[PDB]
């Protein structure tokens, strides 16, 4: 926390940045709201941020959704490898499926989610203005999560193109439900670690 005081303070002055890259050291609840207070600047002009790994928790997820209330700049956030649950989910959702949410890569890569966030996680898929990609790999979503995201992704509205999702532990009745979708929706392209397509 020292040391992120210096970072804050320069990025103060710092004039142009499109792009902050965090990932992999750890922030405190407090950097976090240091660097809440940097994005909500008018002269930010961030359009990726990167806090994948980098210990955040749920309560970290609503202080970022704020922080990105008034933000028109970000276009990409990942927040993979962080312990965020199902109700840290929740948080960024409420934020994303508003009308003047710009963003448009969100990664959300092994962050402990499950099945109970895939309603809110639809609700984003239907309602979202921006959202275009969105990796979900290495959560526990299982057959009953990735029901709720493709009646979601069925929505003429959706705007993603790119999903990133486990199919592996799926059903057979799951997978086939996913090729059709991908048969009707040729504009979406479900991937995954296994299936890099």
């Amino acid at each position: 926390d020292a040391y992120w005081q210096i970072l804050f303070s320069v990025l103060k002055v710092t004039r142009n940045l499109k792009e902050l890259d965090l990932s992999g050291n750890s922030l405190s609840h407090s950097a976090v709201k240091s660097l809440c207070k940097t994005l909500r600047r008018p002269r930010c002009l961030l359009e990726t941020l990167r806090l994948a790994g980098c210990g955040l928790t749920a309560e970290d997820c609503k202080d970022l959704a704020f922080g990105l209330r008034a933000n028109q700049t970000l276009t990409e956030l990942d927040l993979s490898f962080n312990v965020l649950t199902d109700a840290g989910a929740k948080h960024l959702c409420q934020r994303l499926r508003q009308p003047s949410c710009k963003l448009q890569r969100l990664q959300l890569v092994s962050c402990g989610l499950t099945s109970d966030c895939c309603q809110d996680l639809a609700s984003v898929l239907s309602a979202s203005p921006s959202l275009k990609e969105l990796d979900l790999q290495q959560n526990n979503l299982d057959d009953v999560g990735v029901r709720l995201l493709c009646e979601g992704l069925r929505h003429p509205a959706c705007k993603l193109i790119r999903l990133g999702l486990d199919q592996t532990t799926l059903s057979d009745e799951m997978r086939q439900e996913l090729r059709a979708l991908e048969q009707e929706k040729p504009q979406l392209l479900i991937f995954s670690r296994r299936k890099p397509s």
